[PDB]
Parts: structure tokens; sequence; C-alpha cells
């Protein structure tokens, strides 16, 4: 490269990685200092063009040249942004004589982006153990019935006009003749997960447990809340999750671990105290006295049978959160007792929440996804970061939730759907998370990958919950039609991008199930244990992840991708290692010569396959690899 009236795309590089940005969660007076990389001696000037919400205006900050990488191959130009509380968002206007170019989140272009500029959030800082650690999601009924005594037995209770029913373990999760589905328990309980702490987070190695609600509540999923502040019976008592937490804490039974609980505020179940429409309760709920002390807290239509609920569930009444300084709001996440606060606080000590159907929450009955709705996650940020700076806060979405988090004062990240789970299966299992048809390439994979990462800031980015499947969605060794291998692609692609790598139970052994309820089935737990080969990759893949924070909080560069070999690779690297992950989709093996030159990675330097453990050595700025089919090595130095 050199002065020559040409700017070269392929030395070009900048995201808000350790080597090109100083400050990627700023407070709200913290200058940013940001790196833009090029070929060695390629152009005359380069300019930061931010946008700042402070001024309604776009703003030039020059450029100067710092310095040379390691193998002398490119150039480092650094630029800083000044400070202020203000939102901004930033892309690189670099000039090469009379030829210019521009760069922003989407990577380089000829003409001038209107999009996918860069984010400066100040004053946002989303948990750093989130960040870097790995989940694994239960659907509490089916993991391990580790108390007998407290299971829901047949015919114990009828909900809706239908009897419960307790299924064996290891039958089918559809109810027999004469049950409903939403009232099929096989036993599971909070014991159980504790008992199986060690399988978790020592056998695989896990850190962060995910729970579907806990709270009382008459149905097997258990969002149709009837009491915040208790655990449901079947799952055992308040003092048993008082075990179960200070266990997950523990360092005795693994690492130190994290517990995550989902938080069902959108809407109550219909037989919540507050409501009790099948008059069950002392006290007149709304449902049964329009003087009820807790009357505002719903919204009817026509009172006492027509009120808002969720997509019309009778069940699911749904809370009218009124305006600022409301009585739900207060019950909710202002008051000192709130449902928020008081699981964030010892005895319990939990250390986040999932956001249920958060996009509905509103006042009046309204559907969400307004400004209301945006203020009342504004709120409840700044309460549960109040009492826990380190709490967690993920909100269900399924798809692009810039909304919620773009703004630095909602939440810190969201199921991601729209930016893992759905380009991951079409890409690997060809189908949608729906299991419907439907395939994407290789580079179409890259392409959407990127796009939906624009969507967020960068600490979201990294902190956003990736499962390849969950309890409202089709298994993925489903939609794989039983190729564990797929599972093992998904796996390696998993536990080396960009978010938090959660893992729904079951899925690492290749667990299947159809639609709600078939996703939800009982665990075979004669599969929990090395012999199953998604097991004995799991484990040794989680254990990598934890290794390297490159992979946690690293930059993210495309390094191929081929669609003529179905080769995908990607590196993901820091100030001190280099990773270049290489995958092979859905072909035959194929022996690929890896660019590790772009990563910085010295000739003569040499890097090692964690999978497997073969070494190689760096020869011409490359890397000579075999890679066979629905496999991946992870080359590292
Ligand atoms: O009253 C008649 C009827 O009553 C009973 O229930 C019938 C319904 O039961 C089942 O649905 C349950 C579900 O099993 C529960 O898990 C619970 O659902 C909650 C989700 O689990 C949460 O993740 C959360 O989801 C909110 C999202 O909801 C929507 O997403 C849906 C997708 O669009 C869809 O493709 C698929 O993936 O399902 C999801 C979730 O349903 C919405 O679009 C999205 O924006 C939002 O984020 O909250 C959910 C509610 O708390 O409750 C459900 C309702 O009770 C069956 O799955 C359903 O088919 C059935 O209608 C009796 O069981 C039944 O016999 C009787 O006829
Ligand atoms: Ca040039
Ligand atoms: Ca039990
Ligand atoms: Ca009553």
């Amino acid at each position: 490269a050199a002065n020559d009236n040409n700017v070269e795309w392929n030395g070009l590089f900048h995201d808000q990685g350790p080597l090109f940005d100083n400050a990627p969660e700023p407070t709200s007076t913290q200058s940013v200092t940001l790196k833009l990389r090029t070929f060695k001696g390629d152009i005359t000037s380069a300019n930061i063009k931010y946008w700042d919400t402070a001024d309604n205006a776009f703003h030039w900050v020059p450029m100067v040249w710092d310095s040379n990488d390691p193998t002398g191959t490119f150039d480092y130009w650094k630029g800083t942004i000044p400070a202020s509380p203000s939102i901004k968002y930033y892309r690189f206007q670099i000039n090469d004589g009379t030829s210019t170019a521009w760069y922003n989140g989407n990577g380089p272009s000829s003409t001038e982006p209107n999009a996918d500029d860069f984010y400066i959030i100040p004053n946002f800082k989303t948990p750093d153990w989130l960040k870097n650690g790995v989940m694994y999601q239960i659907f509490p009924d089916r993991f391990y019935n580790g108390d007998s005594s407290n299971d829901v037995q047949t015919g114990s209770y009828t909900y809706n006009g239908t009897p419960t029913e307790k299924k064996a373990w290891g039958s089918s999760v559809y109810a027999d003749p004469g049950y409903d589905n939403s009232l099929v328990f096989f036993g599971g309980d909070l014991a159980g997960i504790d008992q199986k702490l060690g399988y978790i987070k020592k056998t695989l190695g896990a850190n962060i447990l995910y729970l579907n609600p806990i709270f009382k509540a008459p149905t097997n999923h258990k969002y149709d809340t009837q009491d915040y502040m208790a655990v449901d019976p079947a799952f055992g008592d308040n003092s048993t999750l008082q075990t179960l937490i200070n266990d997950i804490h523990s360092t005795a039974n693994g690492p130190k671990g994290y517990l995550i609980l989902d938080g069902v505020f959108n809407h109550t179940g219909d037989s919540h105290p507050w409501f009790d429409k099948y008059n069950n309760f002392s006290s007149q709920g709304a449902y049964e006295s329009q003087s009820s002390p807790w009357y505002n807290y719903y919204t009817f239509y026509t009172w006492p049978d027509s009120y808002a609920s969720f997509l019309g569930f009778n069940s699911l009444p749904k809370l009218n959160y009124g305006n600022s300084g409301s009585a739900v709001r207060g019950v909710i996440y202002n008051n000192s007792n709130s449902v928020a606060k008081t699981y964030l606080n010892p005895p319990y000590s939990v250390d986040g929440w999932r956001l249920n159907a958060a996009q509905y929450v509103d006042a009046n009955g309204n559907n969400g996804s307004d400004v209301t709705n945006h203020q009342i996650w504004s709120e409840f940020r700044n309460a549960v970061k109040g009492v826990n700076s380190n709490a967690a806060i993920i909100g269900q979405y399924w798809g692009n939730a810039n909304p919620w988090t773009a703004q630095g004062n909602q939440w810190d990240a969201a199921t991601n759907f729209d930016g893992f789970t759905q380009p991951v299966s079409e890409w690997i299992t060809g189908k949608d998370y729906q299991n419907n048809s439907a395939s994407i390439s290789t580079t179409q994979f890259d392409s959407w990958l990127r796009g939906t990462r624009a969507n967020y800031p960068t600490n979201v980015q990294q902190s956003m919950m990736n499962f390849l499947s969950n309890h409202d969605i089709t298994r993925f060794a489903t939609r794989s039609g039983g190729d564990l291998w797929k599972t093992y692609l998904a796996l390696i692609f998993q536990m080396t991008y960009v978010g938090t790598p959660t893992i729904y139970y079951g899925d690492e052994y290749g667990m299947q199930g159809g639609a709600d309820p078939d996703n939800r089935r009982s665990f075979d737990w004669s599969q929990a244990t090395p012999s199953n080969s998604a097991v004995a990759l799991t484990q040794k893949l989680i254990t990598i992840r934890n290794q390297y924070p490159a992979l946690r909080t690293g930059s993210f560069m495309t390094l191929i991708t081929d669609d003529t070999n179905k080769i995908y690779s990607y590196g993901r690297f820091d100030n001190v290692n280099r990773i270049a992950v290489v995958l092979n989709n859905d072909s035959v093996s194929h022996t690929v010569n890896v660019p590790v030159w772009q990563l910085s990675m010295p000739n003569g330097s040499t890097v090692t396959d964690k999978i497997t453990g073969h070494s190689y050595t760096v020869q011409n700025g490359m890397v000579t690899v075999a890679v066979d089919g629905h496999y991946g090595a992870v080359l590292a130095q």
C-alpha cells in the first residue's frame, strides 16, 4: 500500500474489541480513544465522523498515525471522541489522495452509509460475569426429581375444568386422555437441580443457571403467577431456594455460579389473590369486587369478565402499570419489598431477571412497544441496578431489540432469536426455529450475523442470550433430523461466538422434541456422561471458552466465507490471544489455508487446535488445516 489515490479495503478494520477501543463501556464522562487499522502507508488522512444527540449534528475528529502491528503489515491510526453523557454514533471517512472510503458497523463502503454506525452509550454497563460465562437453562419440572414428597399427584387439583396428571419419567409429555398439556407434572424440583449442580458446573462447566418460572402457579410452566413471593410447593419452598442459591454461588461443587430467574411481570394468573377469579381466597380480588384493594392493578373493559390479557388468554390478566409512582410499579420494582428487589436482596441474592413478554408491559391495557413501555423498563433498570449493579436484565424479544438496548437505559441484552437462534438454525439445519424448511448459505450466514450484531452496542452483543433452542421453539436435534454432528458444529460456533452461550437443558446430548410442549421432555440422565459424544464435546468447548477472554470480549473478524466448500472462518482476538475458528458446514472434508496474517499472527509462530491438540506453524501468513464436515478447529495462540 502507499499514497496512490486508493484506499485498500482488505487492510481496513475496526470494531470495539480491546485492540481498537479503550472504552467499550464508557461512563458518562469517559473519553473514547479509537484505532483504525489499514495496510501500512495506505492512507493520507482519516476522520472519526460522529453524530451527537446532544446538539443534533455530525462532528469530525481527525485521526493521527499511532503505530504498526508486530508483523509490520498494518498501520494503526487513533482518534479520541470528546466526553459527555450524550449518546453518539460513529463511522470513519478514510482518505488517500482523491480517494475516499467509509467504514461502519457493516464494514467498508464506497458511499457514506446512513445506518449501522457504531455506538457510544455513556454510563451503560452490563455485568461482566454475563459476558464471560456459559448459561444453562432449565425447565424445572423436567430436569430432576430430588424430592418425591412434593410431587403433584394426578387429580390433586383441577383448573380450567381439567385435573392435574403425574407422568412417569421418560414418557410422552402429552397429557393422557382426560388431562391438559399445561397440567402435566413429572416431578422435577429445586432439590433436584441442587443435587445435579455437580453435573452442570463440573461435568459440563456452565456457571450460569437460568430457570423458567418457579413461583406459585397452577400450571407446569408457571407463567400464570399466583404468588411472586414464594416458590411453588411442587418445586420446594423458599428455604430450599435459599439453599440452592447458596449452592450455586458455592465453589465447593464446581466454579462459582450465578442464578437468573424468570420475571413474569406483564401479567399474572387469574387465580392470583389480587384477581381471584375462582373465589379461592379471603380478600375480594379485582375480579370479585369493584371495591377490591387491588382493582387498579388490572384493566377491565367490562367488569368483571372482560379484561386486558396476554394475547387473549383468559387465564393471563394483564397488569396495569399506570404512570410513574403507581401501585403496580411499587409492588413490582419501586417499593422496599418489591418483587424485583426481594430476590436481589438477601437471604436470596439472585443474580438477574429474564423479562417475560417484556414488549407488552404497559399501562391501561396497552400493547407495549411504546413510550410508556420503554419508560417502565427504564425505571426497572434503575431499581435493579440500584440494588445490585451486577444484576443481569435480559428481555424476551424475537426481532431487533435495539429499542430496548441501544438507549443504554433499559435491558442489558435479550433472547437472541433474531441474531443467533434463527440464522444458526437456517445455516446448519436448513430449517427456521419452528422447523419449517428455510436455508441460507455461509456468506448469508456471516452477513446475517454481522447485520444483527450491528443492531446493538458492543457490550449488548457480548451479553446476548445465545441458545440453539428454548421452551418456545422446536429442538435443534429435531430440526437436524437426528444428525448429531449438526449439534457438534452448532456447539463449536456457539462456544466461540459473540454473546453468552446458553444451553437449553438436553441440547448438550442431542435431546429431540417438536413444538410446545414436546420441546419440554424429561431429561434422560442415562445420556449425561462423556459416553454421549455431544456431552463430551460440550465439556471440552466450555473449558476452552472459559480459558480465552478473546472468545468472550475479543474482536470479531470474518476471514473466510466459501460457499463452494461450505467453509466459514472468523477470528476472535485481543491484545494477548489470536484465534482463528475454521468451520465446515454441509460438505465433505476440506484442507483450508487460513489467512491468519489478517489477525497479525506472526510468521514462524505456532498455533494449536484446542479441540484436537494438533499444532501448526504459521508460514507465509497462513496455517493449513483439515476440517471434516459438520465440525471445526479452534486455532489459537
Ligand atoms: O384457554 C384455552 C386453553 O388454555 C390452556 O392453554 C392453552 C395454550 O397453552 C400453551 O401455551 C402456553 C405456553 O405453553 C406457556 O409456556 C405460556 O407461554 C409463555 C411463554 O412460555 C413465554 O416465553 C412468554 O412468551 C411470550 C411470547 O408469546 C408469543 O410467542 C409465541 C410465538 O409467537 C409462537 O410461535 C410460539 O413460539 O409460542 C410463543 C409463546 O407462546 C408472542 O408472539 C411473543 O411476542 C411473546 O414474547 O410468555 C408466554 C405467556 O406467559 O403460556 C401459554 C398460554 O397459556 C400452548 O402452547 C398453546 O398452543 C395453547 O393455546 C390449555 O392448555 C388449553 O387446553 C386450552 O384450550
Ligand atoms: Ca493507498
Ligand atoms: Ca418432586
Ligand atoms: Ca374471594
